[PDB]
């Protein structure tokens, strides 16, 4: 089975069945403009989260997607992204792994 939950809170997020290849790989590392290097895993569901401020395709680590950012929608901990404006796929998230937690059902 398999689900990834909110690292701070339990809160449901998303689940392995939901993972999307991206490239060849559903998981991705890469640094941030802060010098921070996280490891991001793609799904093509989420739910459980609040997205804020406006899409923005500036530092964005996949062509032709804007990115929002992706609170967990109980907590506010900051999940991740969610990411717009391709083709097959048009949308996914982009969720640190780091931020959740994998466990069962
Ligand atoms: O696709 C993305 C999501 C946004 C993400 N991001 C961050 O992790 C970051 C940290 C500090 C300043 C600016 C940003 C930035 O745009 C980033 O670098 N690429
Ligand atoms: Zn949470």
């Amino acid at each position: 089975a398999s689900i990834f939950r909110c690292r701070q809170c339990g809160q449901t997020i998303s689940r392995r069945d939901w993972l999307l290849p991206m490239g060849g790989d559903h998981e991705h590392v890469v640094f941030n403009p802060a010098g921070m290097i996280f490891r991001v895993w793609c799904f093509s569901l989420a739910q459980g989260l609040r997205l804020i401020g406006a899409p923005s395709g500036e530092f964005s680590w996949f062509k032709g997607y804007d990115w929002t950012i992706a609170l967990c929608g109980q907590c506010g901990s900051h999940l991740g992204w969610h990411y717009e404006g391709g083709s097959q796929p048009q949308t996914f998230f982009g969720l640190i792994k780091d931020r959740l937690a994998e466990g069962p059902a």
